[PDB]
């Protein structure tokens, strides 16, 4: 069923990369999403499940064939990353991902962009942004754990294009996605590219991801 | 000059605690200080610099005395604490110690106050807060690494404050401060405790810092 | 080629695992290797490679299923890892991935074996021990970032061997090996896993891998 | 009591550097001592308190005097540490150290000392021993978390005297000392510092300190 609903997200979004489901995926994601953990256990494992979700959106950038020479003075074929980037967060639970994305980038700038939706309207608005200066020549790594309905992350996107950043240069790491919020992020933006580590089934009348993992942002910053 | 700066401080505001001045201290002063420093490196010592000044801070709280023993089977007389704390950051530049604070004192709650200064005056406004909610029993340890006009700070104060956050359970962590900010902050509220890395000796028309460090947060996030 | 070789390993010895070889990890391989990197360069990005790698490790223990409730009161069919298990360092360059293991295994337990080649004779022979009291009962995650002749671990692996440990309970971790190496490990205990990131072509007329990476415990320690 | 010793101590050895005994040292170092204590708490704060004692010893390293000009366009008086240093760890217990060297100090350089008492003649022998090339010409960080007679310390400074360290340049980091030792290292190398954060009482029958920690090397790798 999770196989079924995956396989169908795989093969209509060329763009989306899942994470490899190991079953030490599944059993960080099994503390995480249980109730019963405690605020240190739980920052725990999200912190280890981020750092490997980085390293696989990391892999999305372009790079270049190098070759150097071995200290046994023989050659080896490798292929460096040149590109400029940055990462973006979106206040407060991607802030979250940031303390991962500059363990391994060291000193990477950090964008953010705080966003939220009209109690009556629903229409997600721009509260809040500091971005560095030249992010339009950027490739940028969009941080948000959830992705539920899409509306705040096409709003994030929706700045950025303004601002002047090329769609297919974005990369938005995500840690769990409802299958609504993947297609509207694509329908409106084909060309940027996602990487998640888990896709649920649905989402509630509260807009809450189910079975899902609750709200991430206290959660993990323990104003729960 | 500085000297009698800082003794004057000391004498005149019995509730402030200046890090001891080793030369260490001065050399990351004086790293992150210089304009010619690049971003991985400010990064760096900045963040070597915020452990101190949190631990520093840590032992503005309260302590019993503890008894226990050894696994020689002798007794050892020490000390425990056992207060409720949280973290309170000025956005953005303050978040940049939370993972500082996050460090010594694993999963601790970290609430965040967003604070504008008006367009027409300058008075500062209240933008965004998402703080614990038993944080009025809480002792909040208050992050933000600059301290010129203390505006935001008195702003930040004020909103604890009205939350019932008790006056002489707030602990403000600080990096830089000018006199002058030093000198508000208590006369504003008398009650706090301040922990600071150093003192400078004026603020310029632009309400910088001198010889001070620059825009913190820009540099700290590299949104120049 | 590579290719050839990569697959002929893969094929007859069924107990090895590489990890995928993305553009990342290429990239990591191609800082380490090159001997113009300075001593912390090759340090960071080490210690970024073997956080990879033992987390792809550490899916080789054995685990249960669970099923956790979620904050939204619905049930999620997770994993757990149960066994008892530890690290156990081959002095001096197995030493370097502790961290790594202690990183993402909090106070894991750490056993220690320093086992050294007779400087005429070249026998290895065990110099220095000091494991868990119950290692017997547990899984072993063996650290040793280089495997050219074998001659190293196979002896470690003898000596937990009288020390009880199962051969099966024990998961060799390495960064780098050659071809024979994995031979004789197989050949002597078919039935250890064995994790690896690379695998090159050769030895030197002086037992070096080749291309390689030199001398890691020199360039990770900086004795060299 | 403890007062006495200190005074003593602090009196009749002028190269002691003792740590600020604070609230917060004490509770760390009560939870170290537990003999209740688990594993992993163990680990937390005793990397906690290395973190500290690290700080603690680099300042008596020996630097300039340096000017920089802040952002602000104006010259600030700071310092800047220019000596070669690394870092030798007494296998195994001083290896616990390193990781506290190599996080504020990137990519020093390591070496390290394995010495172990025969055991029926009670003496320190050199065992093991791989150190930088150079450590001649460097300033030597000499770790090793208790001092209970000091006869593994006096052997490794005698090591490190033969390959023509100069004694003025060992800073010997401890964590917990008896007085003993402290008088026989001072007898033997009077020109070597000292920093430490615990003076205990005394030395008990099986040459244990007290009331002390227990086998410190025990406790922190969990070989207990």
């Amino acid at each position: 069923q999770e196989e079924s609903i995956l396989q169908d997200i795989i093969t209509r979004f060329p763009n989306v990369v899942l994470m490899k489901q190991t079953a030490q995926l599944r059993a960080m994601m099994t503390i995480i999403r249980d109730k019963e953990t405690p605020k240190e256990e739980f920052v725990f494992y999200a912190d280890r499940l981020i750092r490997l979700l980085i390293e696989e959106a990391l892999n999305e950038l372009p790079f270049q064939k190098k070759e150097v020479t071995t200290p046994l003075d023989v050659s080896y074929h490798g292929v460096s990353f040149y590109s400029k980037i940055c990462g973006v967060s979106i206040v407060r639970a991607g802030e979250s991902m940031e303390s991962g994305l500059r363990a391994v980038c060291r000193g990477v700038r950090i964008g953010k962009i705080l966003i939220q939706r009209d109690e009556t309207t629903a229409e997600p608005k721009l509260i809040y942004e500091k971005l560095p200066a030249d992010i339009r020549e950027r490739w940028v790594m969009l941080l948000d754990p959830m992705c539920a309905t899409a509306g705040s992350v096409c709003k994030a996107i929706e700045v950025l294009l303004r601002l002047g950043v090329k769609e297919e240069r974005i990369i938005f790491v995500n840690i769990l996605a409802a299958p609504q919020g993947i297609e509207r992020v694509f329908k409106e933006y084909p060309k940027v590219r996602m990487v998640t580590a888990a896709v649920d089934i649905c989402l509630n009348s509260r807009y809450y991801i189910v079975p899902g993992i609750g709200d991430f942002g206290d959660r993990y910053f323990g104003t729960m």
